[PDB]
């Protein structure tokens, strides 16, 4: 079949060395050079420089080490976004131990869940996560250390990472002296995100492959001196773990937020005459008549890239035409597959679609009943295979097989179809798709015409699913005779109307047609 649609080939290589190789040699030419700055925090408006990153890094790589840290271990990594996130990562992954981040609004359950799973001997926490581990730490003894992130003292009677290295670090040690370790890329696991979430372990390999899209300047960003990112999204999920240490390769300085405020973004692509501004999609909701935009100077800003969740093409472009883009840069992944392996090519944008077929991958869209490969704008599951696709889920077995098949194919449980031009578009997930008799009802369909709102399907037993929504006031017949008005006859709202505080959403976007389920069965 020419019904695979190929990436093409990288515009920059795939590099040796391991992950942690990979990066403690791009900061640390970083940190010979005076002023080049990390972490930006637009919250306190402070900077932390690639040199400094680069000394605490290696001084805690070095300090976890003596402490008997290797490839046998695992650590958690539980913090809000913060400038003192990505020290303990870095830091393992120069040394090879893996990096399990935890949610840091997780409850208690999906906390121990999350650590159940990843199992982790050291926990990095901070302040505001604290007695959430230390009510479950109770159930895992594998615990045996745990250090306080965000604090230069001790800090309710832990360690935090700065006391934890001055007690295991030799005085006068010199950080341009510490080689880190070198073993073997595809066997080592860098990091366990979650998804009851699953450990998706990801090998070293995966994100030198990652490192290999973010330096290519078709399918990431072209290493360019004082370039400046303004991330949004969260650092202990795939899109802002790999979004952001490709920052770091790339020398860049990534401004973050611990949570998004209107004035203040606005204020920092500004001041920080930022290029490029990693979003999710909820967030587009402030830009509609956002008249800010029009005061500030934003002729720095070169695109704005949206993930995790479906943009409508609508206000995608509305957005776009208020910050005088040509479009907004798009890229889809799934925590199984490191990263994004479809995203907007330069200079080939598609109003819609999610991208193309990045370097090392292949795309390919199935039958759902007899898994046949499907052709070009016929809709199917989406499949894709390249070396950024995870190892296993940890200690599932039975999950990972599911999941990924013989040839290398991850069955992603999303519909989507390819055009002429091998663009991708994402129609909805499958399982948040209606119904109507045999006729299909995808949500974001609908949605579009009503803008908040959701859209879920009432179990009738009549027609199987009846095409239903929650709305947020910005009547309910007044609005149904509205929907049949603009859809066609199977597509009318044949479930109703049920009027709601707020639109049940993930922190990077979806909906939640499972609550949303439950919700409206009322
Ligand atoms: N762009 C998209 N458009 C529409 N839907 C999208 C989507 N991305 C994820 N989804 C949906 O969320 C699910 C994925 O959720 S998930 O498990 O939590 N993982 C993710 O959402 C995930 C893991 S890595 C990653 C991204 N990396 C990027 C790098 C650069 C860039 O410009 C944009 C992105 S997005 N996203 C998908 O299965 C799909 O249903």
């Amino acid at each position: 079949a020419k019904n695979i649609k190929k990436g093409p080939a990288p515009f920059y290589p795939l590099e040796d060395g391991t992950a942690g190789e990979q990066l403690h040699k791009a900061m640390k030419r970083y940190a010979l050079v005076p002023g080049t700055i990390a972490f930006t925090d637009a919250h306190i408006e402070v900077n932390i420089t690639y040199a400094e990153y680069f000394e605490m890094s290696v001084r805690l790589a070095e300090a976890m080490k003596r402490y008997g840290l290797n490839t046998n271990h695992r650590i958690v990594v539980c913090s809000e976004n913060s400038l003192q996130f990505f020290m303990p990562v870095l830091g393992a992954l120069f040394i090879g131990v893996a990096v399990a981040p935890a949610n840091d609004i997780y409850n208690e359950r999906e906390l121990l869940n999350s650590m159940n799973i990843s199992q982790p001997t050291v926990v990095f926490v901070s302040k505001k996560g604290l007695q959430k581990i230390l009510n479950v730490q109770k159930k895992l003894p594998i615990i045996q250390k745990i250090i306080i992130m965000d604090s230069k003292t001790d800090y309710q009677g832990f360690q935090s990472m700065y006391t934890f290295v001055t007690s295991h670090l030799p005085p006068g040690f010199n950080e341009y002296d510490f080689v880190p370790e070198s073993f073997d890329r595809d066997k080592t696991i860098a990091l366990i995100m979650n998804s009851l979430p699953k450990g998706v372990a990801l090998p070293h390999r995966t994100a030198c492959v990652r490192f290999s899209h973010a330096r290519d300047p078709i399918f990431g960003n072209q290493i360019i001196p004082d370039t400046a990112i303004l991330s949004v999204v969260p650092f202990h999920h795939g899109f802002g773990m790999f979004t952001t240490l490709g920052y770091l390769i790339c020398g860049f300085r990534v401004v973050l937020m611990y949570r998004f405020e209107e004035e203040l973004f606005l204020r920092s692509l500004q001041d920080y005459k930022i290029q490029s501004a990693l979003l999710v999609p909820t967030l587009f909701s402030f830009f509609a008549k956002s008249t800010l935009i029009d005061k500030y100077d934003l002729s720095n800003l070169h695109e704005i890239a949206s993930g995790g969740a479906p943009l409508s093409k609508e206000v995608g472009e509305a957005v776009a035409k208020r910050f005088h883009l040509p479009g907004i840069r798009q890229g889809y992944g799934l925590t199984e597959t490191t990263s994004a392996i479809l995203i907007t090519p330069e200079g080939d944008d598609k109003p819609g679609a999610v991208g193309k077929v990045v370097p090392f991958f292949e795309a390919k869209v199935v039958d759902l009943d007899t898994g046949k490969t499907l052709g070009v704008n016929q809709r199917g599951e989406l499949c894709v295979r390249g070396p950024m696709i995870m190892s296993g889920y940890v200690n599932n077995p039975e999950a990972t097989n599911a999941l990924i098949d013989k040839d290398g194919w991850l069955h992603s449980g999303d519909i989507a179809y390819w055009d002429e031009d091998e663009h991708f578009f994402i129609v909805d997930r499958l399982k948040s798709l209606i119904k109507y008799k045999g006729y299909q009802v995808a949500p974001a369909e609908l949605e579009s015409i009503l803008l908040d709102a959701g859209v879920a399907g009432l179990p009738d037993d009549d027609a199987g699913e009846l095409p239903a929504a929650v709305v947020v006031l910005e009547t309910e017949k007044e609005i149904v005779d509205y929907v049949a008005s603009q859809v066609t006859t199977a597509k009318k709202l044949r479930g109703g109307v049920v009027f709601v505080d707020e639109v049940p959403k993930g922190l990077t976007g979806k909906l939640d047609a499972r609550k949303i389920r439950e919700i409206l069965i009322k």
